[PDB]
């Protein structure tokens, strides 16, 4: 399977920042070249990181 806190710290690795606004997955990086592999991730297991990003804050939108 796919791990969300994973894929948030290999984003943070690049220099990207993961979380979750108003239900919604964004993420938020100055740069360029950024890894596909890794973008492609994000949408792909989208719903997998929101949870994870919105527990991670709020830890009571358990499922």
């Amino acid at each position: 399977g796919i791990d969300a806190a994973q894929i948030v710290d290999e984003a943070l690795e690049q220099g990207i920042t993961l979380f979750v606004v108003n239900n919604r997955l964004q993420y938020e990086t100055s740069r360029d070249s950024i890894p596909t592999e890794l973008l492609n991730k994000w949408k792909q297991h989208k719903q997998e990181l929101i949870d994870f990003l919105n527990q991670l804050d709020s830890e009571e939108q358990t499922k």
